């Protein structure tokens, strides 16, 4: 990467100033902004909170559902004392793609809506003056970038996003924005990897800087005491009597990376890390050499009004709920979350399966969204797939570079419900997995979540995985309700087929659930009732517990969340175990009791 | 005040750095923190978001309902360049009262949970180093500070807040926290007042600085062009062809206040202001010399999970909803809101009645929960009330949106004791408001026209009435209407020649509860109740505003009369319209 993914810090060498607040915002349905000079200021803006998704503020459909180009603008005073620094705009994300301007000048563009965008404004920044940032953003969906979908043009020319995925197309500036100042020679990246040696541990590391001066690396314990120190851009820190980062029992050291010229220090980067190992051994997931059974949820970045907008309050409530259920794990379904989620998981000892936004790659869904009105003959995969692969690999590189040093991150999920039953899909995913392994200094477990279409007899992609994640809805989409006994039979039949393959890898259920409307009670239960959610879960548990190789269960979903409206979604997806405002349905206690 | 209320800005002379984020937090049930060195760091903290109310994060009752002392801590790196600036911690608020420590040193304490707390850390700050802030906060309720209530001790020593007010006792660090740097000689306060002269306007001003150097004041238009400039700490800016700030049609100038040393500038303060006048003339409320009828709501700072935690997203959605209803006004029931609400109202052309947290001043409700103004604690309560009033007015006076001060909500007013008490509050408010804009308060039904001693203090009279809810509801709604008209006929007979505004009326309404014929609590009854109230309002010429209770469902103390908070919202807590929202939209159009 031609920029650093490192989270920004404030110290003697590095400065940061938040640009969060009310920005100026303007929709550009006619796509006239750039030729009209909007990069120098929006002509008729409204106010827009940052961070937030824009959609749910408005009271009219066309603004909520807006699809196309739209622009953000703000101004900030740059301290004069930042003069002799490399000055960057850092967006937590720009959803889905955008071009950043500063003081009227084009700085950078980015594709991918869920990872940081770094824009080097050093050459146009005006220290000791007010500066301007303008961002052109686009939220259309296509088949050459993630997540996948289509864009429909309505009779009036109005665009409408048509996802191939089951979540609302929230977009905008959904995460915090900073302007930061770095030393001219700085720490750009580092990687740690761990080895356990009895009571001791080794922290292997690499550091990438933007210069040639010597590097010193120190490790401090949770009290700030020096426990190890070495020199060089590559090395090993030896930690006596190491306090390991444990599941639901975190311990964090602080790594301190210094660039020196002998006379003094040029840069200092510090970050909390946790000494822990993760590996797959047969059907076991080993954390610090001991098996762990994953218990938790797929989540979303989703909350009323804010949409995917980041807020520490959502983090705090969600973790309190997670702990109350006795969970130990979540998957970042279906995109990398704001960095703060991982920082907090590190502190709380939660395990994370970190997922790239490779969702929407199922052919039947694509075809369905094309058949709506209307198309049944024209598709061009041969042309788009190579471009999609490039985008997928780029997002993977960005995710892993951003997240690798979190002790919480124990696995990469490289897809959710793609086509996997052709040799072509194998060749596609082989490249993604190869890239992931190359970018991950730890070479930690890699996986993806498979839809039921990936039958054990047909799937060509599970051998790429270190463990296999299954999304299954036996008792919801398949043989629901009065047919639930048949659902259980079908589920056991499938798992018997997996069993007979004797793959000797762990299986984790990454999704299972039922839409459940809080307050819908029925005796006997019906699909959509709270009681049916409980019974469905009990049936699933009986199945899970029948197979030795099943080593985790992440329910879909932690909480009800927003989707595109339609005949199958009653104000979003109601498969939450909690409501959207984070309160438990009856099924939450079922998990609490089982996971205790 | 021995600190500035001015909103922090970043320029050549002034710096600011946000301390928002995850803070360290610890409950102190045994009240031993200050005995045990907690001001130097909390011994066993958990993480707590700031800004937010703490209560709704937790999954256990005792943490949610915690009442007593509790502590916050964070660390921040102070840029070396801030050396020899006056360095302050600025808390948007500390709810309800607290003591601020920095680097282990006690800095200041504050009583009052809804206005800024400024702590001068100049003498203990360590530029170019990590610094520490620790805050001891207390959220108990008493009868000597606002808002009023009691604190109960359960047989195991556990405290429980017992409000005399109908909102949940949210507390903590509910607004953003900044550390800021100011010049040694700085602009501490300023005030503007307006006069309309045909197509022109005068902006009268006063500036208070911390030194003796000359001051220059400039006024820029919305494009940044200079339209007026004058010298002196007191003066008049003459604006040719002034673009007035109008209801639902704002225009904002920027005032620029410079302290000069002859060849250089020592400080610069800038803020957006709007040229507008407000006055009460007979039974009319005049905005820029034209009558305006107030249409809108009482609100709260209240949202799921965050509690009273400030977020611009809540502001944006709420204003979009307000505009969709064709409202023009809200009251900051029952405490000053985060400053950002007023900044936004200024931009959107909304009118605000700014209310100090003088709620819970009732003897009935006090006596039940636990002669209010006859209690020996009263002299102390008065001091607290006046202090909060001074702070509110000093903070908010320069917002064009703020057109009135509400100095109480539902106190006792029917004795001479109450009159003497409020006379002092109103006199103080008048001294603090450079504009002398209208002062009022919201009266409960117990303040009968024959008995109330306090309405004469008010420039206009605000009534909270629940004829058709607490009085003769449901099958008795026709009786309710008669009783309402009887009361209003009694007010009319006084011939006071002042405007009346209804600052509350509403019905608890469960979203989705439908009934034909309607019942109390149904969406249909909310509509019928409102229609009845409108008929009454429209029968009296002197009624010049209606602010419904409430904009949105909001959190209260648990109890047999509150079904997950107060459901008198016209919108749900997540800001979606009940059937009644359309009724307001159509009427207010
Ligand atoms: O249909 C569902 O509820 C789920 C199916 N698997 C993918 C999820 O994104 C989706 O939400
Ligand atoms: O009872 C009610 O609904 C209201 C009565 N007047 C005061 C409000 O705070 C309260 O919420």
């Amino acid at each position: 990467l031609e920029y650093s993914e490192l989270y920004p810090i404030q110290n003697e060498y590095r400065m940061m100033q938040s640009l969060d607040g009310m920005w100026k915002f303007q929709f550009d349905p006619e796509e006239i902004g750039k030729k009209s000079g909007w990069e120098n200021g929006l002509p008729a803006p409204v106010s827009m909170p940052v961070p937030s998704s824009f959609a749910d503020f408005f009271t009219d459909h066309k603004e909520r559902d807006y699809c196309g180009d739209f622009w953000y603008e703000t101004e900030f005073y740059l301290p004069a004392e930042w003069r002799n620094k490399k000055i960057w705009l850092r967006f937590g994300s720009i959803t889905h793609r955008g071009t950043v301007y500063c003081n009227g000048m084009e700085i950078t563009s980015h594709e991918g809506g869920f990872l940081p965008v770094l824009a080097d404004i050093s050459t146009v920044a005006k220290p000791g003056q007010v500066n301007q940032v303008v961002v052109k953003i686009n939220n259309e969906l296509n088949e050459t970038s993630l997540p996948c979908g289509a864009t429909k043009i309505l009779n009036n020319g109005r665009k409408l996003a048509k996802p191939y995925f089951d979540f609302f197309n929230y977009s905008g500036l959904q995460r915090s924005v900073w302007v930061i100042a770095l030393p001219e020679e700085s720490v750009k990246d580092y990687s740690v990897d761990y080895e356990l040696c009895g009571t001791d541990a080794l922290v292997k590391y690499e550091v990438v800087t933007t210069g040639e001066h010597p590097v010193i690396v120190r490790l401090l314990d949770a009290e700030g005491e020096l426990v190890a120190e070495t020199e060089g851009k590559e090395g090993i820190l030896q930690v006596a009597n190491a306090r390991l980062w444990e599941v639901r029992n975190a311990y964090l050291y602080q790594i301190v990376i210094l660039i020196t010229d002998g006379n003094g220090v040029l840069d200092e980067y510090r970050e909390k890390i946790g000494i822990r190992t993760v590996r797959i051994e047969g059907t076991k997931i080993l954390l610090n050499d001991r098996p762990v059974y994953l218990k938790g949820f797929g989540k979303h970045e989703d909350f009323p009004i804010l949409g995917r907008g980041f807020h520490w309050g959502i983090v705090k409530r969600d973790f309190e709920c997670l702990k109350w259920t006795n969970a130990n794990c979540f998957r970042t379904s279906h995109y990398p979350y704001a960095e703060e989620w991982y920082q907090f998981a590190d502190e709380e000892g939660f395990l994370i399966i970190d997922e790239v936004p490779a969702v929407g790659m199922m052919r039947s869904t694509r075809n369905f969204v094309a058949a709506g009105s209307g198309n049944y003959t024209y598709f061009f995969e041969a042309l788009t797939v190579p471009e999609l692969l490039k985008s997928h690999i780029a997002d993977t590189e960005e995710m892993i570079t951003r997240d690798k040093n979190h002790p919480s991150v124990i696995a990469w999920s490289l897809f959710n419900e793609p086509e996997t039953i052709t040799d072509y899909a194998y060749e596609y995913f082989k490249e993604v997995f190869a890239a992931a392994e190359t970018y991950d200094f730890q070479s930690r477990p890699m996986t993806g979540a498979f839809e039921k279409n990936s039958k054990p007899e047909l799937c060509k992609c599970y051998p790429l995985c270190d463990f296999i994640c299954l999304n299954r809805y036996y008792g919801w989409y398949i043989s629901g309700g009065p047919e639930i006994e048949e659902a259980e039979e079908l589920f056991r039949d499938e798992m018997d087929r997996w069993k007979a393959k004797e793959l000797n890898v762990p299986f984790v259920f990454t999704e299972f659930g039922t839409d459940t409307m809080a307050g819908l009670h029925k005796l006997p239960s019906i699909m959509w009732s709270e009681e049916y959610q409980k019974e469905y879960l009990e049936m699933n548990f009986r199945v899970f517990d029948s197979y030795e190789f099943v080593q985790g269960e992440l329910a879909w979903n932690f909480a009800d969340f927003q989707t595109t409206e339609g005949i199958m979604r009653v104000d979003g997806n109601h498969k939450g175990v909690f409501t959207r405002d984070r309160q438990p349905k009856a099924a939450a206690v079922v998990f609490k009791d089982r996971w205790e």
